[PDB]
Protein backbone atom coordinates (compact mmCIF):
# COMPACT_ATOMS: atom_id res chain seq x y z
CA UNK A 1 0.00 0.00 0.00
CA UNK A 2 1.42 3.93 -0.42
CA UNK A 3 3.41 5.07 1.70
CA UNK A 4 2.53 7.86 3.78
CA UNK A 5 6.19 9.60 2.77
CA UNK A 6 4.41 9.53 -0.82
CA UNK A 7 1.19 11.24 -0.23
CA UNK A 8 0.61 15.53 -0.08
CA UNK A 9 -1.56 16.26 3.14
CA UNK A 10 -4.27 17.99 1.83
CA UNK A 11 -4.30 17.44 -2.00
CA UNK A 12 -5.41 14.42 -4.24
CA UNK A 13 -1.23 14.42 -4.92
CA UNK A 14 0.98 11.51 -4.80
CA UNK A 15 4.84 11.51 -5.73
CA UNK A 16 6.49 8.61 -6.86
CA UNK A 17 3.62 6.17 -6.56
CA UNK A 18 3.24 4.28 -9.27
CA UNK A 19 4.03 0.61 -8.01
CA UNK A 20 0.79 0.81 -5.66
CA UNK A 21 -2.07 0.22 -8.31
CA UNK A 22 -4.94 3.04 -8.48
CA UNK A 23 -4.15 4.51 -4.91
CA UNK A 24 -7.41 5.62 -2.91
CA UNK A 25 -7.98 9.20 -3.19
CA UNK A 26 -5.39 10.41 -6.00
CA UNK A 27 -6.62 12.53 -8.66
CA UNK A 28 -2.64 13.54 -9.99
CA UNK A 29 0.18 11.25 -10.29
CA UNK A 30 4.04 13.12 -10.08
CA UNK A 31 7.15 11.86 -11.32
CA UNK A 32 10.28 13.98 -10.26
CA UNK A 33 12.01 11.40 -12.73
CA UNK A 34 12.81 8.76 -15.25
CA UNK A 35 14.80 6.13 -12.27
CA UNK A 36 13.33 2.38 -12.90
CA UNK A 37 12.52 2.74 -8.58
CA UNK A 38 10.29 6.12 -9.04
CA UNK A 39 8.91 5.14 -12.39
CA UNK A 40 7.95 1.12 -11.78
CA UNK A 41 4.50 0.73 -12.77
CA UNK A 42 4.02 3.00 -15.45
CA UNK A 43 3.13 1.25 -18.88
CA UNK A 44 0.88 2.14 -22.04
CA UNK A 45 -2.44 1.52 -19.89
CA UNK A 46 -1.98 3.53 -17.70
CA UNK A 47 -4.94 6.10 -18.00
CA UNK A 48 -4.35 8.96 -14.85
CA UNK A 49 -2.75 12.15 -15.49
CA UNK A 50 0.73 12.19 -14.72
CA UNK A 51 2.56 15.75 -14.11
CA UNK A 52 6.21 15.90 -14.68
CA UNK A 53 9.29 17.51 -16.56
CA UNK A 54 8.59 17.89 -20.10
CA UNK A 55 12.37 15.67 -20.67
CA UNK A 56 10.49 13.12 -18.22
CA UNK A 57 7.73 13.60 -20.22
CA UNK A 58 9.02 12.76 -23.68
CA UNK A 59 10.41 9.43 -21.83
CA UNK A 60 7.58 8.59 -21.16
CA UNK A 61 6.25 9.12 -24.46
CA UNK A 62 9.13 7.13 -26.22
CA UNK A 63 10.50 4.99 -24.14
CA UNK A 64 7.10 3.11 -21.66
CA UNK A 65 4.68 4.12 -24.69
CA UNK A 66 2.49 6.00 -22.11
CA UNK A 67 -0.46 8.11 -24.33
CA UNK A 68 0.32 11.42 -25.14
CA UNK A 69 -3.23 13.00 -24.16
CA UNK A 70 -2.10 11.49 -19.93
CA UNK A 71 1.36 13.01 -20.29
CA UNK A 72 1.23 17.06 -18.58
CA UNK A 73 4.52 18.41 -18.73
CA UNK A 74 5.11 21.80 -16.89
CA UNK A 75 7.99 23.78 -17.20
CA UNK A 76 10.81 24.71 -14.71
CA UNK A 77 10.73 27.86 -12.56
CA UNK A 78 7.12 28.92 -13.60
CA UNK A 79 3.94 29.12 -11.17
CA UNK A 80 1.34 26.65 -12.64
CA UNK A 81 -2.30 25.69 -11.37
CA UNK A 82 -3.18 21.94 -10.99
CA UNK A 83 -6.76 20.61 -9.80
CA UNK A 84 -6.42 24.43 -8.29
CA UNK A 85 -3.43 24.32 -6.16
CA UNK A 86 -0.49 26.52 -7.45
CA UNK A 87 2.60 24.05 -7.70
CA UNK A 88 6.39 24.81 -9.48
CA UNK A 89 9.29 22.62 -10.75
CA UNK A 90 13.02 23.47 -9.80
CA UNK A 91 16.10 21.57 -10.95
CA UNK A 92 17.03 19.06 -8.44
CA UNK A 93 20.88 18.68 -10.07
CA UNK A 94 20.05 14.95 -10.25
CA UNK A 95 19.79 13.08 -13.55
CA UNK A 96 18.38 14.72 -16.65
CA UNK A 97 14.74 16.21 -16.20
CA UNK A 98 14.79 15.85 -12.74
CA UNK A 99 13.05 18.06 -10.61
CA UNK A 100 11.72 18.87 -7.33
CA UNK A 101 8.53 19.97 -6.35
CA UNK A 102 6.72 23.28 -4.43
CA UNK A 103 3.04 22.98 -3.38
CA UNK A 104 1.70 25.84 -2.21
CA UNK A 105 -1.36 24.79 -0.15
CA UNK A 106 -4.87 26.26 -0.15
CA UNK A 107 -4.52 26.28 4.05
CA UNK A 108 -1.54 28.76 3.39
CA UNK A 109 1.21 25.62 4.37
CA UNK A 110 4.07 24.94 1.80
CA UNK A 111 5.52 22.15 0.91
CA UNK A 112 9.04 21.15 -1.03
CA UNK A 113 9.38 17.86 -2.19
CA UNK A 114 12.38 17.38 -3.34
CA UNK A 115 12.79 14.67 -5.25
CA UNK A 116 16.41 12.63 -5.99
CA UNK A 117 18.78 15.78 -5.83
CA UNK A 118 22.17 16.57 -4.95
CA UNK A 119 22.06 20.05 -3.05
CA UNK A 120 23.39 22.97 -4.24
CA UNK A 121 24.23 26.52 -3.32
CA UNK A 122 23.01 27.88 -6.16
CA UNK A 123 19.54 26.60 -5.53
CA UNK A 124 19.73 29.11 -2.74
CA UNK A 125 18.72 31.49 -5.16
CA UNK A 126 15.47 30.06 -6.82
CA UNK A 127 11.87 30.53 -6.44
CA UNK A 128 12.96 28.90 -2.89
CA UNK A 129 14.56 32.21 -1.50
CA UNK A 130 11.50 34.16 -1.37
CA UNK A 131 9.28 32.22 1.28
CA UNK A 132 9.09 29.60 3.77
CA UNK A 133 8.88 26.45 4.05
CA UNK A 134 6.46 24.14 6.65
CA UNK A 135 7.80 20.67 5.59
CA UNK A 136 10.63 19.20 3.73
CA UNK A 137 10.24 15.80 1.71
CA UNK A 138 13.81 15.33 1.92
CA UNK A 139 15.58 12.59 0.05
CA UNK A 140 18.27 11.55 2.76
CA UNK A 141 20.47 8.74 0.79
CA UNK A 142 23.93 9.39 2.18
CA UNK A 143 22.30 10.88 5.12
CA UNK A 144 25.49 10.02 7.92
CA UNK A 145 28.70 11.89 7.99
CA UNK A 146 30.98 9.32 6.46
CA UNK A 147 29.11 9.69 3.10
CA UNK A 148 31.77 12.94 1.61
CA UNK A 149 32.80 13.10 -2.05
CA UNK A 150 34.23 15.66 -4.17
CA UNK A 151 32.55 17.86 -6.88
CA UNK A 152 31.31 16.69 -9.97
CA UNK A 153 34.22 19.60 -11.38
CA UNK A 154 37.22 17.50 -9.89
CA UNK A 155 36.23 13.75 -10.71
CA UNK A 156 35.33 14.91 -14.55
CA UNK A 157 38.96 16.77 -14.42
CA UNK A 158 40.62 13.10 -13.15
CA UNK A 159 38.08 11.30 -15.74
CA UNK A 160 39.19 13.36 -18.41
CA UNK A 161 43.37 13.67 -17.54
CA UNK A 162 43.40 9.91 -17.15
CA UNK A 163 42.20 8.98 -20.48
CA UNK A 164 43.66 11.51 -22.43
CA UNK A 165 46.72 10.15 -21.23
CA UNK A 166 46.14 6.29 -21.74
CA UNK A 167 45.27 7.25 -25.87
CA UNK A 168 48.21 9.70 -26.30
CA UNK A 169 50.84 6.99 -24.87
CA UNK A 170 48.53 3.87 -26.63
CA UNK A 171 46.39 4.53 -29.58
CA UNK A 172 45.43 1.34 -29.88
CA UNK A 173 43.40 1.89 -26.60
CA UNK A 174 39.59 1.86 -26.03
CA UNK A 175 37.71 3.63 -23.36
CA UNK A 176 34.78 2.03 -22.12
CA UNK A 177 32.13 3.98 -19.58
CA UNK A 178 29.54 2.07 -17.47
CA UNK A 179 26.09 3.14 -18.01
CA UNK A 180 22.23 1.54 -16.64
CA UNK A 181 19.51 4.72 -16.00
CA UNK A 182 19.83 8.24 -17.64
CA UNK A 183 22.18 10.41 -15.53
CA UNK A 184 25.87 10.90 -15.27
CA UNK A 185 26.39 11.76 -19.01
CA UNK A 186 28.96 14.45 -17.93
CA UNK A 187 31.64 11.26 -17.75
CA UNK A 188 30.98 9.51 -20.93
CA UNK A 189 30.61 13.35 -23.03
CA UNK A 190 33.57 14.80 -21.46
CA UNK A 191 36.10 11.94 -22.29
CA UNK A 192 34.88 11.97 -26.12
CA UNK A 193 35.12 15.72 -26.20
CA UNK A 194 39.08 15.68 -25.28
CA UNK A 195 39.88 13.00 -27.35
CA UNK A 196 37.82 13.85 -30.43
CA UNK A 197 35.85 10.43 -30.86
CA UNK A 198 31.71 10.05 -30.33
CA UNK A 199 30.28 7.95 -27.97
CA UNK A 200 29.24 5.01 -29.32
CA UNK A 201 26.42 2.79 -27.86
CA UNK A 202 23.80 0.49 -28.45
CA UNK A 203 20.35 1.73 -30.41
CA UNK A 204 17.84 1.68 -27.10
CA UNK A 205 20.73 3.79 -25.46
CA UNK A 206 21.11 6.08 -28.00
CA UNK A 207 17.16 6.25 -28.21
CA UNK A 208 17.36 7.12 -24.60
CA UNK A 209 19.41 9.98 -24.80
CA UNK A 210 17.99 11.43 -28.14
CA UNK A 211 14.75 12.00 -25.71
CA UNK A 212 16.78 14.71 -23.44
CA UNK A 213 16.68 17.88 -25.61
CA UNK A 214 21.33 17.92 -25.13
CA UNK A 215 22.86 20.59 -27.22
CA UNK A 216 24.34 19.05 -30.33
CA UNK A 217 23.78 15.84 -29.55
CA UNK A 218 23.94 14.37 -32.55
CA UNK A 219 27.83 15.74 -32.81
CA UNK A 220 28.10 13.84 -29.71
CA UNK A 221 26.39 10.94 -29.83
CA UNK A 222 26.13 7.20 -32.20
CA UNK A 223 25.51 3.88 -32.75
CA UNK A 224 28.50 3.14 -34.98
CA UNK A 225 30.77 1.40 -32.29
CA UNK A 226 33.61 1.20 -35.37
CA UNK A 227 33.79 4.47 -35.74
CA UNK A 228 34.35 5.67 -32.14
CA UNK A 229 36.84 5.53 -29.15
CA UNK A 230 34.54 5.74 -25.92
CA UNK A 231 31.78 3.06 -25.30
CA UNK A 232 28.95 2.74 -23.40
CA UNK A 233 27.90 -0.42 -21.85
CA UNK A 234 25.72 -1.82 -19.08
CA UNK A 235 26.92 -1.53 -16.09
CA UNK A 236 26.58 -5.41 -15.29
CA UNK A 237 29.40 -5.83 -17.93
CA UNK A 238 32.21 -3.61 -16.54
CA UNK A 239 34.08 -6.40 -14.90
CA UNK A 240 37.28 -8.37 -16.34
CA UNK A 241 35.32 -11.12 -18.16
CA UNK A 242 32.92 -8.79 -19.74
CA UNK A 243 35.19 -6.40 -20.59
CA UNK A 244 37.75 -9.22 -22.28
CA UNK A 245 34.87 -10.58 -24.04
CA UNK A 246 33.56 -6.84 -25.92
CA UNK A 247 37.17 -6.80 -26.58
CA UNK A 248 36.78 -9.72 -28.73
CA UNK A 249 33.97 -8.01 -30.56
CA UNK A 250 36.22 -4.94 -32.01
CA UNK A 251 38.04 -7.66 -34.11
CA UNK A 252 41.64 -6.34 -33.21
CA UNK A 253 40.80 -2.88 -33.42
CA UNK A 254 42.11 -2.11 -30.13
CA UNK A 255 44.63 -3.93 -27.58
CA UNK A 256 43.74 -2.73 -24.22
CA UNK A 257 40.77 -1.11 -22.72
CA UNK A 258 40.67 2.16 -19.42
CA UNK A 259 36.73 1.61 -18.14
CA UNK A 260 35.51 3.65 -15.86
CA UNK A 261 32.38 2.45 -13.30
CA UNK A 262 30.39 5.75 -12.05
CA UNK A 263 29.38 4.96 -8.68
CA UNK A 264 28.11 7.11 -5.89
CA UNK A 265 30.47 6.46 -2.52
CA UNK A 266 33.08 4.27 -2.06
CA UNK A 267 34.61 2.83 1.21
CA UNK A 268 37.49 4.39 -0.73
CA UNK A 269 37.01 8.31 -0.14
CA UNK A 270 36.91 7.92 4.01
CA UNK A 271 40.62 7.34 3.11
CA UNK A 272 41.50 7.99 -0.33
CA UNK A 273 41.81 11.88 -2.38
CA UNK A 274 40.11 11.57 -5.91
CA UNK A 275 44.07 12.79 -6.69
CA UNK A 276 44.91 8.94 -4.90
CA UNK A 277 42.69 6.96 -6.71
CA UNK A 278 43.76 4.17 -8.81
CA UNK A 279 42.31 1.29 -10.75
CA UNK A 280 42.23 -2.40 -10.66
CA UNK A 281 44.28 -4.55 -13.49
CA UNK A 282 44.10 -7.48 -15.28
CA UNK A 283 45.91 -8.01 -18.25
CA UNK A 284 45.44 -5.40 -20.67
CA UNK A 285 42.13 -3.89 -19.06
CA UNK A 286 42.22 -1.47 -16.36
CA UNK A 287 38.81 -0.35 -14.41
CA UNK A 288 38.78 2.60 -12.66
CA UNK A 289 35.95 2.96 -9.92
CA UNK A 290 35.33 6.96 -9.78
CA UNK A 291 33.03 8.93 -6.72
CA UNK A 292 30.77 10.84 -9.27
CA UNK A 293 27.36 11.25 -6.97
CA UNK A 294 23.95 12.73 -8.56
CA UNK A 295 23.00 12.74 -4.94
CA UNK A 296 23.55 15.23 -2.02
CA UNK A 297 26.54 14.48 0.02
CA UNK A 298 26.05 14.75 3.80
CA UNK A 299 27.42 18.30 4.53
CA UNK A 300 25.40 19.60 1.44
CA UNK A 301 23.05 18.25 2.50
CA UNK A 302 23.04 19.37 6.02
CA UNK A 303 23.65 23.12 4.25
CA UNK A 304 20.65 22.82 2.08
CA UNK A 305 18.60 22.01 5.44
CA UNK A 306 20.16 24.67 7.58
CA UNK A 307 19.62 27.41 5.05
CA UNK A 308 16.11 26.17 4.22
CA UNK A 309 14.94 26.00 8.22
CA UNK A 310 11.89 23.80 7.46
CA UNK A 311 9.49 23.25 10.39
CA UNK A 312 9.16 19.49 9.61
CA UNK A 313 11.64 16.54 7.92
CA UNK A 314 10.21 13.72 6.45
CA UNK A 315 12.74 11.29 4.89
CA UNK A 316 12.01 9.82 1.62
CA UNK A 317 15.14 7.16 1.42
CA UNK A 318 17.06 4.49 4.21
CA UNK A 319 13.68 5.18 5.97
CA UNK A 320 13.48 0.78 6.19
CA UNK A 321 14.91 0.23 9.16
CA UNK A 322 14.66 1.48 12.71
CA UNK A 323 18.56 2.35 13.22
CA UNK A 324 18.79 4.60 10.11
CA UNK A 325 15.30 6.69 10.95
CA UNK A 326 16.69 6.61 14.41
CA UNK A 327 20.27 7.79 13.10
CA UNK A 328 18.78 10.46 10.80
CA UNK A 329 16.69 12.09 13.32
CA UNK A 330 19.35 12.56 15.54
CA UNK A 331 21.11 14.44 13.01
CA UNK A 332 18.20 16.31 12.15
CA UNK A 333 18.51 17.57 15.77
CA UNK A 334 21.69 18.77 15.47
CA UNK A 335 21.14 20.86 12.52
CA UNK A 336 18.49 22.21 14.02
CA UNK A 337 20.07 23.12 17.52
CA UNK A 338 23.27 23.99 15.64
CA UNK A 339 21.33 26.84 13.20
CA UNK A 340 19.41 28.05 16.06
CA UNK A 341 15.92 27.62 14.53
NI1 LIG B 1 17.28 8.70 -8.86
Amino acid sequence: TCPFYKKIPGTGFTVDAFQYGVVEGCTAYFLTHFHSDHYAGLSKHFTFPVYCSEITGNLLKNKLHVQEQYIHPLPLDTECIVNGVKVVLLDANHCPGAVMILFYLPNGTVILHTGDFRADPSMERSLLADQKVHMLYLDTTYCSPEYTFPSQQEVIRFAINTAFEAVTLNPHALVVCGTYSIGKEKVFLAIADVLGSKVGMSQEKYKTLQCLNIPEINSLITTDMCSSLVHLLPMMQINFKGLQSHLKKCGGKYNQILAFRPTGWTHSNKFTRIADVIPQTKGNISIYGIPYSEHSSYLEMKRFVQWLKPQKIIPTVNVGTWKSRSTMEKYFREWKLEAGY
